[PDB]
């Protein structure tokens, strides 16, 4: 059990449960007023100034006001300025100061709580963790790999620091040493492990070095709640929407979106040659996270329901068409936008952010041989002026290897099932 009463706390222990018990309570104002008239008659009590702050931070979630969050966060660090002080209650206060810190995004003052625990408690090892952790929140991932290396050099079967050093590793590219770091940790159970960023960075980690256990880890995944299966792997997911990774037109209802989209489609595509060819600037490289070679870049004509004006000027007459409809260009989960794929490219097996979206391919230019790409157990191809529909919150891989460029269509639409209020309550990502 904790102790976080100090001696003068012991003699004063009636008033100050009877405070905390107004406050366990649930009675916010009550305890609130009567832990502030402790403080002001006894000033110097550690456990009463807690109890203050500790009102104002449910007093901060009840009227979801962050200047009341910073008040408390003042009286966190002002437990810590009092004499005599309980270890036990010393810890509380300050690690509660530095997660409040964290929540309204003063990472390095959370940093500076943390690195004072650690001068408090040098041998408390979940702060250092805590620590750790601190410095990745700032991007001192150099500082994170020291913290770690210390805990393990200690405590080498300690899971969280396992993870996060795993973590760290395959950041700095060293992907192959990162997977059993991963792999133990996450095997280890311990408390702060069971996330599915983890299950996510070993998966993607074994991937990149083709080690077919990746599914297998998958699989865990998503019987720990982190995945939707173990193809299925979005992060930000609506509940209760068909879930298949390949989709016909007849089956999402926008008939007349790819109707448009297939008769129109050497407009569409001489759109785009056209901007290739005089405005090749326009056309920007995808990120090399997701490619392991090749050379692959994107055009975009509309970003999560806001329409680039700029671009829409360089392919005018596939923007008046793509406006008949909404069910795209009002999707602000998605893109409208042009994808060009050289030979000896290979796209790295992921997911897309959300399944709040399907995601229609039209086939511009596409050489006989060479080009596919793979959703879920499926791999196919495409065909010039032919739509394709995925899920792409199904893992999909995509693979160019002919002898000339590749030009699709990338066309996102809001997932069918989706309804229209839905539609304009879901916020972008």
């Amino acid at each position: 059990k904790p102790k976080l009463l100090n001696k003068f706390d012991k003699t004063i222990k009636a008033e100050l449960d009877a405070a905390e018990k107004l406050r366990k309570r649930g009675k916010i104002e009550e305890a609130v007023n009567a832990f502030k008239e402790l403080v002001r008659k006894y000033p110097q009590s550690p456990r009463a100034r807690y109890g203050k702050a500790q009102c104002e931070d449910d007093l901060a979630e009840k009227r979801r006001s962050n200047e009341v969050l910073r008040g408390a966060i003042e009286t966190y660090q002002e437990v810590a300025s009092l004499p005599d002080v309980p270890a036990d209650l010393l810890k509380l206060s300050l690690k509660r100061r530095s997660d409040r810190q964290q929540f309204l995004g003063h990472m390095r003052g959370s940093l500076l709580t943390l690195q004072r625990l650690v001068q408090l408690f040098p041998n408390d090892t979940s702060l250092k963790n805590d620590l750790g952790v601190g410095y990745l929140l700032i991007g001192d991932n150099d500082n994170a790999k020291k913290v770690y290396e210390e805990v393990l050099s200690v405590t080498p079967n300690d899971g969280f620091a396992k993870v996060h050093y795993g973590f760290i590793l395959k950041a700095q590219n060293k992907i192959a040493e990162s997977i059993p770091y991963l792999k133990e940790g996450i095997e280890s159970g311990d408390p702060g492990t069971d996330d599915g960023r983890f299950y996510f960075h070993l998966g993607d980690a074994m991937q990149r070095v083709g080690n077919k256990e990746a599914y297998k880890w998958y699989e865990l995944g998503h019987k720990r709640g982190h995945f939707a299966s173990v193809w299925q792997r979005s992060l930000y997911n609506v509940n209760g929407l068909k879930a298949q990774p390949w989709w016909t037109p007849k089956e999402t209802g926008y008939t007349e979106l790819v109707k448009s989209l297939e008769r129109n489609w050497k407009l569409i595509r001489d759109e785009g040659l056209a901007v290739m060819d005089k405005a090749k600037g326009l056309f920007l490289p995808e990120d090399e996270n997701l490619r392991e070679k090749g050379d692959w870049s994107q055009f975009t004509l509309w970003q999560q329901g806001r329409r680039n004006e700029n671009a829409c000027k360089g392919a005018p007459k596939t923007c008046t068409l793509l406006e008949k409809f909404p069910e795209t260009t009002g999707c602000r989960r998605g893109q409208i936008k042009y994808s060009i794929m050289h030979p000896g490219t290979h796209v790295w097996p992921a997911t897309g952010p959300t399944n709040c979206r399907l995601r229609m391919h039209l086939g511009l230019v596409i050489p006989k041989e060479g080009c596919k790409i793979r959703c879920a157990n499926e791999t196919k191809t495409w065909e010039e002026g032919k739509v394709l529909i995925f899920d792409d919150s199904f893992e999909h891989e995509v693979w160019q290897d002919a002898s000339s460029f590749r030009l699709i269509f990338i066309v996102d639409v809001w997932h069918p099932e989706l309804t229209p209020q839905q539609r304009r309550s879901l916020p972008a990502i």
